[PDB]
């Protein structure tokens, strides 16, 4: 069955947001979803995390949800961390159900994923926020090209 054995995954997930909010795939459904991975023990991500905010606040209004998923087991440590790190946005925390971690072969962090408005996984591997080609994709799919990405 699903995945390979018979496990229910990808088809509408529901995780707790930092504050303790049940955030489902319906909370995001209706607009394109971008799933990036965020972690406490991940330092490299923090190099582009500020730029991820820039991406959000620069594209504020776009048809994309920046959704950070954390495979961190230490919730309280991580929830206070994101409060400290000020990485506010649209965010979810896994914890121990890291079967979904392997389901996407997520490793390193951050992992780049993209899905359709419906919640339909489009790209299991899309484009890192610090990758300029991801921004190009946003403009493109919105038709935000000035004749095209680089004015020609």
């Amino acid at each position: 069955m699903s995945l390979r054995s018979g496990n229910p995954s990808a088809a509408s997930f529901s995780y707790p947001d930092i504050n303790g909010k049940t955030v489902s795939l319906a909370d995001l459904k209706g607009k394109y979803i971008y799933i990036d991975v965020w972690a406490t023990w991940c330092g490299p991500c923090r190099g582009e995390l500020p730029a991820l905010k820039e991406l959000e606040e620069k594209y504020a209004g776009k048809d994309i949800h920046f959704v950070s998923l954390s495979c961190d087991k230490n919730k309280k440590a991580w929830e206070n961390m994101v409060t400290k790190d000020q990485l506010k946005g649209i965010q979810l925390h896994m914890g121990t159900d890291r079967t979904f971690m392997d389901a996407y072969l997520i490793n390193g962090i951050p992992r780049f994923i993209l899905l359709d408005r419906d919640g339909k996984i489009i790209s299991a591997n899309m484009t890192r926020p610090s990758d300029p080609k991801t921004a190009e994709k946003f403009n493109e799919l919105l038709g935000l090209e000035g004749h095209h990405h680089h004015h020609h």
